[PDB]
């Protein structure tokens, strides 16, 4: 019992973290096999950052200009290329700690673990969600760029995020490991406003199921609702519309708890309309939306 | 920028996690050098658990009755002893992944990372606090016992917690790595009520500093207070009394932010008396008390 914002164990990812220095800029790189992946803004000089021409900047750069340090051993760089907003640095040595991995571009509302790193050294791990507006609410200081988001399925690390920038509003933007930004964000120092940060309805509902399972039931009501009635309320409260796919994904929590998805929807509706009235749910005074149905099932069943 | 409930990277601890089976009971063990540490309740049969005589139960047990599995390789057990509520199993092989470590018994209000494990396999990592009542609010299913709490200082893992039991109220109790319970808890299936769960005042104040640093300032007021005036308010709201030691420990946050500790105290007092009025602080609708001053400094400076 008990429910926690849990991250994946970070060990498999810790052994992939390196430091990349180009000129005077140091950030984090991810070493998988004989490739080190990092943000292409490593080639930027603080003054290039207004509108960098990365193609023009990269012409000036040779294999030997990319200093790759894995702990206190230097990697020989034998090739470099730009794929979208990441650099791939071919090194002469395959990372001996390369776990089984995949690159996956995640959907908004999906959750992952961030290993926040500085100079290729891990500082901490936390659980995040890709916000509906393709930002994440992270914890990233100067030098944290190249820190990666991942999921683990038994022994396979799915890399989904590389950290690139902080928006003027102090939310975070980044790419998948093919270097495509989540959202409309570009790797340049300019006005980038995020869109409306909507609540991930299916994740709130999953977290309400997690609460019921863990004994927090005060919010279960005598009401039900329909997908259309519910979504009228979602719309008003900047909640993502709920689909039958969402309902289906909640099926195992529904089944375990014997609370119909639409009944739980009706409990959420009352919570949105009436607030918490100074009560808490799983020690939170607001509706948590950074647990997926899969996260609830995983944590409420002991998957390793 | 951004502030997250961050855990230590868990890799150093992942390589210490083993499975311990005695009879039909399996739980987690911690392998450091040639010793595996686990809860002594591994020797209990579901029926011993009402009032086990661990000395009498342990007489029936031989080195070969303790099955220690590290991944899918078995460790030879060459000695066993009970220290308080843990078993130490001497094995014939030193863990080759033994990090630098210490056993430390933490103070209430102190924070640590839990690597939650099942059958010696890590499932997740989260950040906890030793509550003032010597419980932790964890996430532990059947088979999670022997999961450990730790801090990391550069390269040295300080082990502070081994998980032992869930109280009837679904909070968690456990020992240090010398097998002494935090609090008055015993490893037996009986009525164990925790005391009053007070709020860790110094940690709330640290988190208010973290908020100001990160741009969340709405709660900064025109008031100050005294240690004695403040503690009158703390007492009423089941907040731990604040001492000059607490004030001293907040000194660097005071200095960085230029907000006197007692002024921040006066902001907290108003928050306790007036509530949040539906506002949030670092995305929380209640006062967070599971960041220490050291955690705020660490996260707000990039320590690895
Ligand atoms: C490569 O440069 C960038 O990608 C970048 C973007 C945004 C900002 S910020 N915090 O001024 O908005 C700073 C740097
Ligand atoms: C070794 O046995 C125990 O330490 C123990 C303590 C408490 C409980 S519980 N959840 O019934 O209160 C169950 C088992």
């Amino acid at each position: 019992s008990g429910f926690r914002k849990m991250a994946f164990p970070s060990g498999k990812v810790e052994g992939c973290m390196v430091q990349v220095t180009c000129g005077t800029t140091t950030l984090n790189g991810l070493w998988l096999d004989d490739v080190v992946y990092c943000p292409r803004h490593v080639i930027c000089t603080s003054e290039d950052m207004l509108n960098p021409n990365y193609e023009d900047l990269l012409i000036r750069k040779s294999n030997h200009n990319f200093l790759v340090q894995a702990g206190n051993v230097q990697l020989r760089v034998i090739g470099h290329s730009m794929q979208n907003c990441v650099l791939k640095l071919k090194v002469d040595t395959a990372n001996p700690k390369t776990p089984k991995y995949k690159f996956v571009r995640i959907q908004p509302g999906q959750t992952f673990s961030v290993l926040a790193c500085y100079n290729g050294s891990p500082s901490g791990v936390y659980q995040c969600a890709m916000r509906p507006n393709f930002t994440i609410k992270g914890s990233f200081l100067n030098g944290s760029c190249g820190s990666v988001g991942f999921n683990i399925d038994y022994d396979c690390v799915s890399f989904c995020y590389m950290h690139h920038m902080e928006l003027p509003t102090g939310v975070h933007a980044g790419t998948d490991l093919e270097g495509n930004f989540y959202g409309p964000f570009v790797d340049r120092q300019t006005a980038q406003a995020a869109g409306t940060d909507t609540t991930i309805t299916v994740n709130v509902l999953a977290w309400l199921y997690a609460a019921v399972i863990n004994g927090d039931r005060w919010f279960l009501n005598r009401f039900t609702t329909t997908l259309n009635d519910f979504n009228l309320v979602a719309m008003k409260y900047n909640y993502e519309p709920l689909t039958q796919d969402h309902v289906d994904i909640l099926g195992p929590l529904s089944a375990q708890t014997g609370i119909a998805v639409l009944d739980m929807c009706a409990s959420l509706k009352e919570l949105l309309q009436n607030g918490m009235n100074g009560r808490t749910i799983l020690g939170s005074a607001l509706l948590e939306d950074e647990f997926t149905p899969f996260d609830v099932v995983r944590q409420c069943s002991g998957v390793t």
